[PDB]
Parts: C-alpha cells; structure tokens; sequence
C-alpha cells in the first residue's frame, strides 16, 4: 500500500521541471535536447501534453512537496 | 533565490521513479519503452547511471520530499 501519488501528477511535475531547467536555462543546449525529447516521451508515455502540467499539478496538492521544496508546482 | 533543489538531485529522483513504474509495471509496455528512452536522455542530458541514483538521492534529504510522499527516495 504505497502513496507516492500517481505516475500522472508526478509525470507533470516532472515534465515541468525541465520546462523550467530549459527555460532557465541551467543546462547546456545539448542536454537540454535530451531534456526536450526525454519530456517528449514521457508525455507520449502517459499521453498528455507538456503545457497541461497546470491541470495535473493543481490536482495534486501532494502532503510533502507541495511548494517551497519544488518551486516548478506552479 | 530559489531552492528546488539541484537538476542533478531532481533527475536521480525522476528516472528512479519510472524505473519503480517500469519495475512494477503499472504502465502498458508501450509506455513503458518510452519511459526508458525518455530516462536514457534524462541520463544522457546531466551525463549519469540510471542505477547511480543511490548516490545521488542518498546525496539529498530535501526540506520537504524525503519520504512518504515518495516511496522512490529509497
């Protein structure tokens, strides 16, 4: 019986994460292909977009991350 | 000033969660490929083991994460 929410909310919260990595540019152009495509297919994964993070991440509020320890929930 | 942690902590966690997903199957195979080249270029991106995130999470208590809500810290 674990509680590790489910692979879809963490999937957002993952893809969204190196949205920002990109965004912020804290990585090099190179990985940040890598990033891209590895984003890429793990919304081809789970079937979701990378834009619609906002929705998955507002429906999990978690019961440790939440905000503060991730700053990419929203 | 933010404090989400460091990409390397963050990736270490990510591709140990999808190799818990591919571990217990909780995803179609299909998906699953996916997920492994997805981590494959997660790991080619920040260059490291999928299996060296011991080390890594190990390496990060976090403020909020930790455990219990998510099991794949450890």
């Amino acid at each position: 019986s674990v509680d590790s929410a489910s692979k879809e909310e963490i999937a957002a919260l993952i893809v969204n994460y190196f949205s920002s990595i990109v965004e912020k540019k804290e990585i090099s152009e190179d990985g940040a292909d890598s990033l891209n495509v590895a984003m890429d297919c793990i919304s081809e994964a789970f079937g979701f977009e990378r834009e619609a993070v906002s929705g998955i991440l507002g429906k999990s509020e978690f019961k440790g991350q939440h905000l503060a320890d991730i700053l990419n929930s929203a």
